[PDB]
C-alpha cells in the first residue's frame, strides 16, 4: 500500500538490433541491464522495492490508443528476421513480444498505483514509446507505453492524468495521441532549436488543437546543453503552475534520461540532482503517487545514476539567458490558457 | 488464337533498400532491360497483347500458401524495410509487387487454358519457385508458378505440367507439389550433389506418398552445361514423361541463370537452346503453354534469352547431337530412378547406341 | 637490401573461405590473391625484382595494442567450427583465424622492416582485408586490422607520426574507430558514399575526429558512383598531399583497396591502373618512397591484376579537370578541414584559380 | 515427480528458414509443454524446479576444456556450425548451460531423496556430445553431466538406459573405460549404416570397463514394442539387476516412436510407458528421465506424456539381436544364463 514498485523482465533484452554495424544502435539491451545492475548494488531493486508479475499486454488495451492495423503490423514483426519501421526503429522476432510486456507493464504498475495497491512505481522497460502514435511506430519506439498507462488509468476511474516528459526529444507520438483531448494534460520539456533537433515537432505554440488547446504544453529549448537550473526554473513557472489548476487524479513521468550530462544524442547536462529534485517536485501533486516510465537516455553511467536517483525519490529517502527565453515565451503562449500563470509571469519578469 | 503478354512497372519498386557491400542481383533493371529490348524487337508491346495486371487475393494465394504467410508479406507494406531470410528483402512496395505478379500469372493461365489467347509470358518479379507453403525464401515471396497450376485445375485442368529449367532446383514447387500427381513437376538444374544452391533436387527425390514419381529431378554434377545436354535431357527425359502424362496445361518456370554469361549459374545455355526448348514443348498441348519469369542476372543474357522464346511462341547452326559425358550420365542416373514409375521409358532407355 | 621492395605472402591465407552454399559467391575470395600473385610472376616483379619476407603470425599481445583480448579470443575460437558467421557478410572457416593472423604477423614485420630502413618500401599482398574491423568486432569481409596493427607496430619501433591514406572505395570504419581519438596518426579516406547510402554508411565529410582527434580523421566522401581517374588525382592534389605535408608523418601506410577500379563490381567507379600508379607516385613524395601498401578490398580479378603490379612498379622506382560532382566533394572537406589545416588556404587559392 | 524447463531453451535455433528446416527445433519443447498443459501436469501434479546454468566445474567434470570454451564462445557469433549438423546460434550456449543445470540439479534432488523421480524437457539434446566434439544436434552432453554430478553426491553406481533410436557414441566414449557407470543402449543399427555408425553388438567397455557398455543394434527399421519389452526382460533388465544401480537416468529420445521421421520405427506410447514401468522395478521408480531426440511433435506429446504418468502412479529379427547380445554379454555378465535358458 505504501511500497514502490519496479517493473522489469528480461525478455525485454531480446529486443535488439540484428547484428554488430558500423553505428551501432544506442537504444539497446545494455540500457536495462546496467540499470538493472545499478538498482542491485544499491539493494533499491531487488530489496526496497516490490516486483510485479510481468504480462502481456492485449490486443483490447492497446487498441485504446493504437489502430488495430498497427498493433497487428508489430506482431507479425515475429515472424520476420528483422525489419525496419522506419530507418532508425528496429525489429527482431523477439521485439513484439517486448513491447507486449512493456506495454503490460505499464499497464499494471498503473492500475495497482492508481487504485493503491502500492504507492508509486518506476516501470524499467524497453523500448521506449513515447514517439509512437496513433498508427506509426517510430523513434525507437513501438508502442506508446505512456499513453497506455494513461488510458488503463481513465479506465480505473481516473478523471485527469497528467504525463510530464521530461525525456531530451519530444514526444511527438504522445501529443498527437493526446491533441484533441484535455482528460489529459501533456507537457514536454525537450531541445527544440527552431525545429531541427529530433523530431523537429513541438514549438511552444503547439498548444494542441480542436477543443485540446492548453493542454499540450512544450517548453522547447533553443540550444543544448541545458543544465539544471534552466529545468527547475520551467518546473517552478511552467510545469507546476500549471499542473496544480489541471489538478490530476494520476501522474506519469515520461523519464527520458537522454537530457542527463554525458549523454551522446540529447548533449545537455542534467545531473540526478537535477531529476530528483523534479521527481520530489511533482510528488507535491499527488502526495507521492505516480508512475515512472523509462523512455530514452544512453549513457550507461548517466542513466544508472540518474535512474537510481529517482527511484530514492520514489521510496522516501538562476537560469540561464536561453533558459529565460524559453520560459518567457512559454508563459506568453499558455497565458491564454492558464491564467493563473499571471503569478508565476509577475515574478519571472523580475529578472 | 494470340500470344499475351503480362507486365506491370510496378514491380519495378521491389528492390533492396538496406545499404550493403554487395548489391543484390535480384534487381529492377531485370524487368527493364527485357521489357526495353521487347520494345526495341516490336515484340511488346506491338505484336503481344497487354493483358491487364491485377492483384492476386489472399484467397487465390491461400490454395498454395498459409494464411500466416500472406499476412506476414502484406505487412511488410507497412515496414520500411524488411528480410524473410538474408537473402529475401521487401520493402514497402514489395507486397504488391508480388501480388501483381502472382495476379498476372492467374490470369494468364486462365485466359490460356480457357482458350481467350493461345499462350502467354510472365513479365514478373519477385520469381516465385523458391517459395514454399509456409515460407518466402530464395528471393522469392510467393510461388507464381504453383498459384498458377492451381488456378488452372480450378478452371477444369486436370493434369497440369511444370517444366522449370531455372539453374536452381525449385525447393518451394516440388514442396508444395511432393505429394500432388495431379501437377507434374520437372526440373533441370546445377546441384553438384548438394553444393550448389539450394541443395534440394537429388535424382532420387521423386515425391511422397501419391506423388512418386511426379517429380522429376534431373540434377547436373557439373557447371558448364550447354545446350546440347540440355536437348539431350529433354529428348530422353522430359518429353518422354511429360508426354505419358499427357498434360491439360503446361508451365515453363522460365529462369534464364543457366544462360552463358550468368554469374550465379555458370552455366551456358543459349538463347537458340532456349527457343528449341520451347518449340519441344510446344508440341505437346499445341503451342498453349505460361511461361513464367523465374531467375536470370546478366541483363544481356536474359533479355536475348527471353525475346528468342516469346518469338517462338509468336509462331517463330544446329545444336550438337552428343552431350557431354556428365549430362549423358544424369541422363542415366535420371531413367535408372524413373524408369520404374514411368515404364514408357523403357522404349527411350534403349537409347543404349 | 635497405633500397629494396619486399612482398609479403603466404599460401595459408589462401584457405579462408566461405564454406556455407549460398546463391551468390562470395566476393572475398581466394583467386583474389592467386590472380595477384600469378599476375606478378608473370611481370618479373614477384618473385624476383621483390624479396619475399618470412610470413609469422601476429601475437595476441601485438592484436591487443589494436584489439580487446575478448575480440582476439574470438575470432581464435571459429578455428574450432566448421564455419561460423560474425555477421551475415563476414564468414570464418577453421582456417581463418591463422590466415588472419598471418594477414597481420606480415603488415607487423613489413611494417617493421620498412621503418627501420631494413627495406625501402613494400606490398603486403594479404586478406582477409582490415580497414572495416574496429576495437571490438569483425565486420565487412575484415577479421583483425591489419593498417592499424602496422601503425602502432611501427609506434612502437619508434614512429611518432603515422600516416595511413586509404584509397579502397568502402570508408573505413574500423580504421577510424581506432584511432578516432588519437592525433600520432592521420587517417585520410577517400570513398563513395552518396550521404550515407553506401556501405558502410559512415564517414560524412564533418566526421573528422573527436576530443583531441578533431582534425585527424579525413574523409572525402563522393556523392555519386563512377568516379574515375581525374577526381582522385583532384583530391590528392588539393587535400591529400597538403594535409599530409602538414603533417609530416614519419611512416607512411596506403591501405590499398582496388574495388574504386574500373570493372569491380562492388565499387562501380573507374579509376585506372594509371590512376592507382599516379597516386602512389605522388605519395612516394612525402617519404621518399618508403611507404607499406596493404591490400584491401578489390573484387574483380583482372582489375586488382592490372592495378596492384602497377602500384608495385611504382614501389621499385618504375585529365586535369574534375567532374562537377568531385569538385562539391572536395570543396565541402575544405571548408570543414580549415579549421584544422589552416594552409589550406593556399589550396583553396589554387583551386579556384583553375575553371570551370 | 519434478519436470525441468525453461523458455530460453526455445532460443536455440538455426538462423533462418531453409529449404531443408532442421528438425532439431523449438517446435519439440512447444508441442510437449502444450499435451502436458492439457492434461495438467504440466503444470499441476509435477514440481517444477528453478533453472540454473551449469558452471563450468560441472561441464569439465564430462568435457574438455577446449569443448567447453568452443561453446560458449558461439554466444559471440551471429551463427555458427559445429557439424554439417550441429548449430548454434547467440543463444545456444545459455541454452545447452540451461538443459544441463537443469539435468544436474534434477540429479542431485531426486537422488538425495528430495523427490522420487523426474523429468528433463530439455534442448538441445546430449547423446552425441562427446569429451572433445559437439555433433548430432547435441552440444553438451546432458544424460553425462548428471550421472557425475549424481556421483558427486555420493552415488557410487549409476545406470544410464538408452533407448533414443541412435547410438549415443557421445555418452559411449565418455564412459568407454568406466565401470561405475553401466550404459545400455538400444538403437537401430543395420550393420553401421545407420547414423551414427557406431554402437555394434561387440563394442563392449575397454579395458577397465569391458561389459559395462551393453548394446542391442537391431537389423533393422521398423522396430516396435514387442521387440523392446522382450529386450528389455531378457537384457536390460536382468544386467540392470545384477548391476544394482543408486541411480538411474533413462536418455528418453522419442526418435523411435511411430511416424518419427528419422528413426521409423514403430514404438507406441504404450512400449514406452510399460519401458518405463519395467526399470521402475530398481530403485523403486527413482528415474531421472532426460529427453533427448524424437522429431514428430504429436508422436513425442504423446510418449513423453506416457512416461511422466508412469512417474507419477499408473520379433524374428530382434529375436537374434538379443540372443546375439546374449552371446557377447554372458561372458562378463554370468546372471545372464538364467535368461538365456528361457531361450527356449
Ligand atoms: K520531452
Ligand atoms: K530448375
Ligand atoms: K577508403
Ligand atoms: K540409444
Ligand atoms: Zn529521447
Ligand atoms: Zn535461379
Ligand atoms: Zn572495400
Ligand atoms: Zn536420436
Amino acid at each position: 500500500t505504501s511500497s514502490t514498485a519496479v517493473g522489469f523482465d528480461e525478455r525485454m533484452l531480446l529486443h535488439s538490433e540484428f547484428e554488430v554495424k558500423a553505428q551501432p544502435h544506442p537504444e539497446r539491451p545494455d540500457r536495462l541491464r546496467a540499470i538493472a545492475a545499478s538498482l542491485a548494488t544499491a539493494g533499491v531493486f531487488p530489496g526496497r522495492c516490490l516486483p510485479i508479475n510481468a504480462r502481456e499486454i492485449t490486443k483490447q488495451e492497446l487498441q485504446m490508443v493504437h489502430t488495430s492495423e498497427h498493433v497487428d503490423a508489430v506482431d507479425t514483426t515475429s515472424q520476420l528476421l528483422y525489419s525496419y519501421f522506419t530507418s532508425d526503429t528496429y525489429a527482431n522476432e523477439y521485439s513484439a513480444r517486448a513491447a507486449r510486456l512493456a506495454a503490460g507493464l505499464c499497464a499494471d504498475l498503473a492500475t495497482d498505483i492508481f487504485t493503491g495497491r502500492v504507492k508509486n512505481g518506476f516501470a524499467l522497460v524497453r523500448p521506449p514509446g513515447h514517439h509512437a502514435g496513433v498508427r506509426h511506430a517510430m523513434g525507437f519506439c513501438l508502442h506508446n507505453n505512456a499513453a497506455v498507462a494513461a488510458l488503463v488509468a481513465q479506465a480505473a476511474g481516473a478523471k485527469k492524468v497528467l504525463i510530464v516528459d521530461w525525456d531530451v526529444h519530444h514526444g511527438n507520438g504522445t501529443q498527437e495521441i493526446f491533441e484533441q483531448n484535455k482528460s489529459v494534460l501533456y507537457i514536454s520539456l525537450h531541445r527544440h532549436e527552431g525545429g531541427n533537433f529530433y523530431p523537429g515537432t513541438g514549438a511552444a505554440d503547439e498548444v494542441g488543437s480542436n477543443g485540446g488547446e492548453g493542454y499540450c504544453v512544450n517548453v522547447p529549448w533553443s540550444c543544448g546543453g541545458v543544465g539544471d537550473k534552466d529545468y527547475i526554473f520551467a518546473f517552478q513557472h511552467v510545469v507546476l503552475p500549471i499542473a496544480s489548476a489541471f489538478s490530476p487524479d494520476f501522474v506519469i513521468i515520461s523519464a527520458g534520461f537522454d537530457a542527463a550530462r554525458g549523454d551522446p544524442l540529447g548533449c545537455c547536462d542534467v545531473t540526478p540532482a537535477g531529476y530528483s529534485r523534479m521527481t520530489q517536485m511533482l510528488g507535491d501533486l499527488c502526495g507521492g503517487k505516480m508512475l515512472v516510465i523509462l523512455e530514452g537516455g544512453y549513457n550507461l553511467r548517466s542513466i544508472s545514476a540518474s535512474a537510481t536517483a529517482v527511484i530514492k525519490v520514489l521510496l522516501g529517502e538562476t537560469p540561464s539567458v536561453a533558459g529565460l527565453q524559453t520560459v518567457l515565451d512559454v508563459l506568453n503562449i499558455q497565458l491564454e490558457f492558464w491564467p493563473s500563470l499571471a503569478i508565476s509571469y509577475s515574478k519571472l519578469l523580475s529578472e
